[PDB]
């Protein structure tokens, strides 16, 4: 128990405030296909859902002995280890949030009749545009609005590209568990920050595979 | 003999209560077939089957000289290294169960009318139904129940998809011997945790290949 | 905060000054193929486009704890790790310029009526021409120009092969965000230097696939 | 020779009894297919023979500074290093028994008419039958015999799988010399623990490839 | 720059003399297929040319701290790190000569009436024939000349096949820059030995694949 | 020099008595197919020849700092590291002969009318027959004979199957030079193991593919 209270200092000493929303699977799938419904609210079409956010401490790190101080998220973008203490169970897929940290994203679309009416979900936790355009230049502000997480553009905006930067908040899903015989006992988890999983809806939707850009993007894979 | 009692040390000294079963390969095999039978009470349809559990204490690690204090458990999800005494020669396949520790997981299918009838199995120790809904929202306690670590659902949610998330016991089985001929000697073994095993029913069954669903799991593979 | 004022000195002891580049998806796309419009004044026919660029002043590594003191470079080509300070969320795909390093690059083009009358694109910030040629020998200066980063030549030069070698500001666009949790604080980023990302236009365009040069390049991919 | 003395007190120290059988390609090959004799005598159907054990010290590791004391077993399953003297040069393929220590091992086998007449084939020097049963519950000892390392069963149990757990002893073959330039001088091998290698019998045979269990099998690879 | 006068003074303190030709794509590309000209003699059917050498001073290393003191010639066959100074900016494809070492090569060619007549070309920068024969025997100087990095065989020697061993100049080419923002200030390279990069002419010539020596070769690919 | 004066002192401190073949690719080649005759004295049809031997003095190693003191014969079977002084450039294939070190290796024949006649080649320099057999038995002395590395069977043997054990001088052959711009200057080489390049003649020969034996062989690949 010497071990555990010097991992509960850890938490103490290097933790940041998160919250966490612990997820399930959501039933919205369609029997015939085993796909989520597009629009559903609880998951937004991702098939995973969350219960709501609870308050917590979780020391993030990129390095430690267990990785040879190499930096897990050069090795594979987008892990970190978290290290947390929770009155319940965390498991694979919750997800976490540091809403003091603002991430930012790129992205863009074709804009048809369907996402003029029903606005094009951003997945993210938007809390701001830092920049919108189409061909013919800036989206000035009363032409769009972003509600829900999603962006609704005025009518006029039928049939061009846009093209979108924004922040959002910090988020993680846990894909592992890690130490879990060892050791309020701490909690150890392998994170994947969420720009990592999150799959923009595709530039152009086809009646046959949807069309994504042809651009040679730089991200990390 | 100087390198064994340090070893019978460390199992007493960082050792915790699992139990041990003895694992076979299940007879229930269909001849035509070579897979196991369903609804098998022995192996549930996994084809391997387990003698009565036995209790022991088992150190449990991640990061040793051997792995040069890498983790192990992040190099490989869910594998961890065993050191335990007992008096019989323990075997690849063998389960050991960790009863102070409960894990999650969470799960969905579709119920038709079999599994309406004959319940849908878990697989796993399941310890308590954290959160249980369909489409149609929250299943109450009236509606279902856990036996034999199957969930019966009443007869009106046939037709319906189940969503669960759940508490089970932590175990392990053993995917290998280490240092056989090194050294109630201890006994050192490759430990894989059971979720990285364990394989849900499928979504929904097909008369040709089951339906899993579609859906972007961060869940480490 | 410790951890801060450290990393701060750094970028203030062991920082150069660079520009920065707020890069976003250039909506010039076409909506029938997805790929950016050949000629496009933004983005150049690569989909990605800048905003204004800002100074700022940034350590650049190839080699720290996090990679084992390895050379990122030389494990994998044109890698490097950037750490600076901005007022502003650095991004993915935003663009670095160190204007006081002038890069080397060598490439080839069959000079067609199009390229002619279009001028040929470099795609870098050329300083410099270094060396021109065609099977006839040395261009002189009053058969081509370079004018917004393209090559003009001379009439006579269509169906001839022109050779370039050049020199160019180093820059890099970000690949990742690293340490996003930790900490105008530092940001840290993974980066890649323009030489491994940029595809210079073909040798020859087919009216079908384009004809590259049959040449073993050893240049590292 | 310092180096040697060293390496001699070392396997003398530090090494356990064993037993060295010289090993050869057996000639029983049906010359039209290259494949063994299923039945023959000296080789059991593998094509590698043995003859006569000889008995030696042999020092056994599965850690050392030539591979950074990472444990090699971990690495690659079923792989030890081996360090002895001998009047001979040992060889690939040679086989080492370590008879004071028993391992464990599962199968499982559809009972046909020709297995009852020839009986099972076990391959590993097997001592103990720890569990034997079919689907109709546990074979009593009247009703089977372990005979020339083969399983015969009573004739009533055609027709049936009949499921097996043994303790054998432990085994190595030679997959290959190390240190051969330097240095009865010490030989070093790298050994191959015999569970990694042998086969067992398939559960079914067809008259068209034969029937493997349709069972997920922990067991390292 | 403290780094700077370090890096200065191992260069002149390690460093040999080399010469530096800066290399450019050759324009002899055939438009119709993107070959050079088989007998080009700025790039002699490769499609890289060099302008005038020029001498310099260069550290060449296999192992740093930058490698974890690993030897880079052992992962990768022919890759070694050289650090010089030079009035310019030292580009991917150019090549380095180290005229005092002699390195060797063998090589194997079906002589035809073209190879009489137009000799065969060895690539390297050939300074002595060490060994030469066909299946007659040994081929006498006056039955032989090398220029211009030609082998001429005297007619008789037509649909012969000769094999020769050669010592040629140690040479390199750039494949990449290393440590670009770092820092007549150092330059450090990634180089790759010629002998790695240079392909023979084929064995046989066909109207179709050319035919290549069906002969396991131990050399290092 | 002082690098070079202590590398001279290692090979004289811990060097053994060595032979080096000069070697180059055989004339011998079918200019039809590209492949060396069956049958030629030069090459045995591996199509690579040696010029007459030459005692030296190398040190060989498995382990050095430029590995990490990995043992690369465990890393990679059959390669060394060997270190040596000597007239003249030591080259790629070029086999160096330890000739008091004799090691085993195993093979096994389908004896055809043509291998009565030409002798099957065994390619090693053969020292002793250990053990030798055909399904028949023990092939006695005076039914066979070793001549210019070849066994000759009494015609009686024909259509049997004959395994052969034996012991023969220690060999490598020249994969790669190292460290060939530092420094009778040391000359450093990548050596493999002779019995990992070195195939057999197969099982048995279609008039179509060869027969090889259908045997799992635990000799590392
Ligand atoms: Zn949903
Ligand atoms: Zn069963
Ligand atoms: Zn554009
Ligand atoms: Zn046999
Ligand atoms: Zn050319
Ligand atoms: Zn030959």
């Amino acid at each position: 128990e010497f071990d555990t209270i010097d991992m509960i200092r850890f938490i103490n000493d290097r933790g940041i405030k998160v919250l966490w929303e612990e997820a399930y699977f959501c039933p919205c799938l369609n029997p015939d296909t085993g796909h989520p419904r597009v629009d559903c609210p609880r998951c937004h079409g991702k098939g995973i859902a969350y219960l709501p956010p609870k308050e917590t401490i979780m020391a993030i790190q990129s390095q430690e002995k267990g990785t040879n101080q190499l930096d897990i998220g050069i090795l594979d973008t987008g892990t970190a280890i978290g290290t947390t203490q929770l009155e319940k169970r965390i498991s694979y897929r919750d997800r976490f949030t540091v809403p003091e940290v603002l991430m930012p994203q790129q992205m863009i679309y074709f804009v048809n009749k369907d996402r003029i009416k029903k606005g094009i979900p951003l997945y993210y936790d938007v809390k701001e545009i830092t920049y919108i355009a189409t061909q013919d230049g800036t989206v000035y502000e009363e032409d769009y609005e972003i509600k829900n997480n999603r962006l609704y553009l005025n009518e006029k905006y039928e049939n061009h590209t846009v093209t979108l930067k924004i922040l959002m908040t910090l988020r993680y899903v846990v894909s592992d568990i890690l130490k879990e015989s060892r050791y309020n006992l701490p909690q150890k988890l392998l994170l994947k920050r969420e720009d990592v999983i999150v799959l923009q809806d595709p530039y152009k939707v086809n009646d046959e595979e949807d069309l994504e850009i042809q651009v040679d993007d730089p991200k990390a894979s």
